[PDB]
């Protein structure tokens, strides 16, 4: 067993990583692993004076809290994108650019940002007057529950892994991470691409250039926007993989729907479904447009990135056997 899992953990730099192999191997703790892992190649726990059980013990009370039976928003995500934050931050146009705080607040954030996800939108949050949208005002409900919920949980037993932070280092680490992952509301998307095309018009290099937070701040929002939206870069057996686990949460939630009567939402109803149609125009309309602006901004290092992007377009294309694409986009990745 933990041989094997120490050579998966091999990949753990690579674009690509067999996340779901991990997941078996680790007894299902993807997330405590790979960020152990990361945390340990990036000298973190040195830099910041973390103790190692604390950060394990941190790390497996984050994990407890993602619920594994949310086919999508679960801890394999978690893992996953921070992950790939982590593949990202290694860019070699990004190299040096990043002080080792905002390194950390970037994991951290992608650890945190999906914590506790109950598998529904905030859509249906907001529209069934649900208990978390009254306690947030309707405006980015999950994810400001999964930031109040990543850091409440530094104060259970031998959890604050932040302890040894200086009192600026943890008030500038708390607003970089609750910036990162306010950015991840996937309303926010159009804006966030928007702002970073802009960004790259005006981009100076030497190797990237970034003079202010301000810069700094956007470019690891998109970042970790990102590695949320990454699954259609990654090789394909890893993309369907995602691809039905989205599609089973959907389904579900459109089940929920059936049951007190309501509409059922767009892409959530497992009876008038196209799986292969949705994804198409979901790399069309969303990730490609992204990624190539990604691209743009550390230009040439994600080619590859974007090439696997375009040969998966094509695979579920070739696959194919509306209103709802068209409808979900509009509903989910504008303001
Ligand atoms: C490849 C797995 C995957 C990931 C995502 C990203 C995403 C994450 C969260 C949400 C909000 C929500 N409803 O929870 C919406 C989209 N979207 C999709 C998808 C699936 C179908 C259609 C479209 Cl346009 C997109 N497919
Ligand atoms: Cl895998
Ligand atoms: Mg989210
Ligand atoms: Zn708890
Ligand atoms: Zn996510």
């Amino acid at each position: 067993q933990e041989d094997v899992l120490a050579k998966e953990l091999e990949d753990v730099n690579k674009w690509g990583l067999h996340v779901f192999r991990i997941a078996e191997l680790s007894g299902n703790r993807p997330l405590t692993v790979i960020m152990h892992t990361i945390f340990q190649e990036r000298d973190l726990l040195k830099t910041f004076k973390i103790p190692v059980d604390t950060l394990i013990t941190y790390l497996m009370t984050l994990e407890d809290h993602y619920h594994a039976d949310v086919a999508y928003h679960n801890n394999i995500h978690a893992a996953d994108v921070v992950q790939s934050t982590h593949v990202l931050l290694s860019t070699p146009a990004l190299e040096a650019v990043f002080t080792d705080l905002e390194i950390l607040a970037a994991i951290f954030a992608s650890a945190i940002h999906d914590v506790d996800h109950p598998g529904v939108s905030n859509q249906f949050l907001i529209n069934t007057n649900s208990e978390l949208a009254l306690m947030y005002n309707d405006s980015s409900v999950l994810e400001n529950h999964h930031l109040a919920v990543g850091f409440k949980l530094l104060q259970e037993e031998n959890c604050d892994i932040f302890q040894n932070l200086t009192k600026k280092q943890r008030q500038s680490l708390r607003k970089m991470v609750i910036d990162i992952v306010l950015a991840t509301d996937m309303s926010k998307h159009m804006n966030l691409l928007a702002d970073l095309k802009t960004m790259v018009e005006t981009k100076k290099v030497t190797v990237l250039l970034l003079d202010n937070y301000s810069d700094r701040i956007q470019v690891l929002q998109n970042m970790v926007h990102c590695a949320d939206l990454s699954n259609p870069t990654k090789p394909l057996q890893l993309y369907r993989q995602w691809t039905d686990r989205i599609m089973e949460e959907f389904f579900r939630q459109g089940d929920r729907e059936r049951e007190r009567g309501m509409e059922i939402s767009p892409m959530c109803d497992k009876h008038n479904a196209s799986v292969e149609k949705s994804q198409v125009g979901f790399i069309d309309y969303i990730v490609h447009p992204l990624w190539e602006t990604w691209a743009d901004l550390v230009h040439p290092d994600a080619q590859d990135i974007l090439d696997t992007l375009e040969d998966n377009r094509e695979w579920y294309q070739s696959t194919i056997p509306g209103n709802q694409v068209s409808e979900f986009i509009s509903n989910t990745f504008l303001d």
